[PDB]
């Protein structure tokens, strides 16, 4: 077995294959640099209820994803125990918090933040999950600017965070302990694996978990595996002024174009703050000025003014694998022995133990986890929303980038922008395809891409229609 | 991974048959004894009731118009469902279908405020749906020989609205379940075991433990009491009470029976008169309805006399000298908020199919297909999402609507007897009933109002049972507000 990719997904499936099949040789590819790597840039939140949006829970496909995230949560305590068991005290703790506080402030669009807070509250009630709406004065540690302060707060019990760096170290250690072999090179081509040093590695099973590069690698063998783009994410490590940190995750609901504000606790007087999100049609390995300023401005005003005078340790950049139809690519292929584990966008890390168990069950002739069949990697592009829903959503999210800044402008201007944004986005959607509509996150990226890149997408969408219809 | 269906009524067996047929990979085990204690299904005629079940009150609420629509959808599944159940048997097992058509009769042995309004609502709902029917001369209704003072003056022929022999249906479902690889284990579930928010399986009343990744509760009136023992769920699954129903099998004086179902519209506290044809010189007559806070396995004298008096006067005087074969008693699962409990739970693998009151049997093919679709990652049937088993109590009617309804239905118990009393007395009772029912509704909860059928049961229950309901309603408010 060859696993292509050394993120959380690759290493998680690697650990589970090595542990449950001691007969077979499992080799895992990928370099220590982890170029464009989502996992090392992640806090990371074990996001289930925190990830709930009104928009997600209005589509069948969105309610399934949520259900899987709830299932994944139950696996984490034993998964961590089994990964820490292969190490010692000095390797550090994977878990950094047990609980999450969701904050509602007015530094955003009412159409996102008010709707999403209500949807989180609802989803917690439906699932009988332990939680309570608490007084904002009872949230520990936070010291917001009064004009940016929360007026409502939601304590979610058993929704926590891991140190993504200690998790990766623990996965590598646990992989080696179970007989896995780490070969620090990149796959160049799947033969039905040729590595970038010129060598060839034979195998009867290849699992592609190469993050945002996963589809580009399998497509060479193009219109049957949905494209994966780079959801470029910026986060930061900060040494706090006094070495303190909050006891819980602190977060807002998901915001304009799947951005969001959160602070994940870390050991040793550090905190993680994140995270920006921009779908890019080509990969990008560096934060923009705008991304850095926006992340820092939100954290200092909405969470703790003490972060203003705190020391910047590191600006982190990773690529969320962003699937063109908005849903993951998990499981089997029309090619025997070819598996794919990618397109997890915001929550691959959270779902990793469940997704790893699913793919291993499939590889052993099982059915794995029930709800994951819809997310077969070899599929027609899913249409989880009407064109109408997506056009309302993309205009709302565009307006939200203003309210999240937050801007100050004449009161006539937001009404002007609302009406003048509708036409151009409606025109783009109609021009792109008669059948497929890109989700909002990707549609804004396409709107502000070159004409050549738009035309290439029109060809792609047309070639996919001919293949499947 | 193993499926356990808890309950051997029409709902349990129907979902059992559909799981076994569409998932040949998995082992499906169905629990429940041949005694079918408190069983609604074996006490049912049963009518495939869609238009016959229409009341003015039902078609005035959003929730009521949805239920009606589902009943119309369920009707279309029955011909192929019967074909597929009879296919697993032979000639000598007998026919599931006993009639194709229903005649709705309007007589004056009831309240004008129910029977006149409900006859008009049935006529309207048939017209709206473009359903085949006609208002016919009463002299053209075959077989009936009513007492002239109890006779109908209007009659409504509904085409393709018929009846099944509930006993032959149950035998055919059991046979069809075994044919599709189901296993029947004739014991009762005592306890559902769950840990870390997932079903492990079922402890049975013989002491054994059966493991499963899917448990479907279709235990009729016992369904909520079984799931409520799990953490938090006591105030998250709406209570189901016993709609105790009395019916009878009669061997007719001459071996004859009507070619159609004969029925009135639904009457005081969802209590109705009907005759369902049977093979071999027998007829089914039903059916009484009384919500009881504890289960009851035996007919009262009052229920027996009322059922027999209505049938002999309003349908056929020949039934008076006809032989009583059997008095039947079953519990219609009566949900506290008046709507079914169908679908998924906060516990993974735990499904519920119950609280169907008067029409679970009719809706069984549709409800079975819905739950199987949900179990296979589908969305099932559109309108049934509203009836999720894990919910705040639904408030489908204002307190005002329910207080008018409970007084009207109370008065209807008089006109349906039918009573003979001084003409001042009904006006006195109308005015003196309003205060006590208004007082009870206000005392019970600031937010929830029990539907009329349940409110009258609460009115005439013990003070301890009323206080327990005040606590229940309060605990449900704290859980969901
Ligand atoms: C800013 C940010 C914040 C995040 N926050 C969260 C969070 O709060 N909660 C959460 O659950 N998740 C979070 N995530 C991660 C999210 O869940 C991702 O979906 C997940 O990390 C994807 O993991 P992966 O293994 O698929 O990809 P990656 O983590 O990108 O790993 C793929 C690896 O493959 C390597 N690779 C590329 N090409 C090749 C090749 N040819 N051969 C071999 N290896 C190759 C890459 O270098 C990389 O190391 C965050 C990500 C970002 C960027
Ligand atoms: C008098 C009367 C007339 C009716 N007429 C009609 C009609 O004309 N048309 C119509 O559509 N419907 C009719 N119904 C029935 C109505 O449709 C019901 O809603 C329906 O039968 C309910 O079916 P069920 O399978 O949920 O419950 P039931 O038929 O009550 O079956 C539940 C079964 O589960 C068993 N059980 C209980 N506890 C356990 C346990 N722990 N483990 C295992 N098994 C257990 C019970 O003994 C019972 O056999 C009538 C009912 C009655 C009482
Ligand atoms: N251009 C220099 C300047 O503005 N000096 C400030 C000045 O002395 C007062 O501020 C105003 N506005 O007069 C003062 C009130 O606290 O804070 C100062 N600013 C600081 N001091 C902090 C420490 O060196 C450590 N960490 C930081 O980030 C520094 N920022
Ligand atoms: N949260 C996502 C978001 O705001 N997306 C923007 C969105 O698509 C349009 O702007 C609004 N406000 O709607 C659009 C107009 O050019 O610019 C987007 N922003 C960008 N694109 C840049 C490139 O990826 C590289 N460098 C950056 O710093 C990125 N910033
Ligand atoms: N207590 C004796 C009695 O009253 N006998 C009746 C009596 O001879 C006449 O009626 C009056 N009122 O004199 C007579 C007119 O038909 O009916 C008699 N009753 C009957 N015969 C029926 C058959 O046995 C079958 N099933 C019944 O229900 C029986 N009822």
């Amino acid at each position: 077995v060859i696993v292509v990719g050394n993120g959380v997904l690759g290493l998680s499936v690697g650990v589970e294959i090595a542990r449950t099949r001691p007969d077979v040789r499992v080799t895992l590819l990928g370099k220590p640099a982890r170029q464009y790597g989502a996992t090392p840039a992640a806090g990371a939140m074990l996001g289930a209820f925190g990830e709930v949006t009104a928009h997600a829970l209005a589509s069948e496909h969105g309610r399934k994803k949520h259900a899987l995230a709830v299932q994944a949560q139950r696996l984490w305590p034993e998964w961590i125990e089994s990964l820490e068991a292969t190490g010692t005290a000095a390797d550090g703790r994977i878990k950094t918090a047990d609980d999450t506080v969701v904050l509602l402030n007015t530094v955003g669009h009412s159409a996102l933040d008010d709707a999403n807070f209500a949807a989180v509250l609802t989803a917690l009630k439906e699932a009988n999950a332990p939680h309570e709406e608490i007084a904002v004065e009872s949230v520990d540690w936070i010291d917001p600017d009064p004009n940016s302060r929360p007026l409502r707060a939601l304590h979610i019990e058993g929704e926590g965070s891991v140190d993504s760096g200690i998790l990766l170290a623990a996965l590598e250690r646990s992989f080696l302990q179970a007989g896995g072999r780490l070969h620090p090179v990149d796959a160049t081509e799947i033969r039905a694996v040729v590595t970038d040093d010129g060598d060839f590695l034979p195998a009867g099973h290849v699992v592609v978990a190469a993050g945002a590069r996963s589809q580009r690698l399998v497509a060479a063998l193009a219109h049957r595996i949905p494209r994966i783009y780079d959801g470029v994410g910026v986060s930061a490590l900060v040494d706090t002024w006094d070495g303190s940190g909050p006891a819980t995750v602190l977060r807002t609901s998901n915001r304009a174009f799947a951005c969001g504000l959160h602070l994940v606790p870390r050991a040793g007087g550090s905190v993680y703050i994140g995270a920006t999100n921009a779908v890019c049609l080509e990969p990008r390995g560096a934060a923009s000025i705008a991304e850095t300023v926006f992340l820092f401005n939100c954290a200092t005003h909405q969470l703790h003014r003490g972060l203003n005078g705190s020391e910047l340790r590191k600006v982190q950049v990773g690529s969320r694998p962003a699937p063109i139809d908005g849903f993951p690519l998990i499981g089997g292929t029309s090619v025997e022995g070819l598996w794919m584990l990618s397109g997890t966008y915001r929550d691959g890390l959270h779902m990793s133990p469940l997704l790893a168990r699913h793919v291993v069950s499939l590889m052993d002739g099982g059915t794995g986890v029930d709800g994951l069949r819809e997310f077969r990697p070899e599929r027609d592009l899913i249409s989880a929303w009407s064109r109408e829903e997506i056009l309302d959503d993309v205009v709302r999210h565009t307006m939200a980038t203003g309210y999240e800044f937050p801007w100050r402008l004449p009161l006539e201007w937001p009404h002007m922008m609302e009406t003048f944004l509708q036409g151009p986005f409606a025109e783009l959607a109609d021009r792109l395809s008669d059948t497929y509509t890109p989700p909002a996150d990707l549609m804004t990226a396409i709107m502000f891409s070159e004409r050549e890149q738009q035309d290439e997408l029109i060809a792609y969408y047309a070639d996919v229609h001919r293949e499947w219809h």
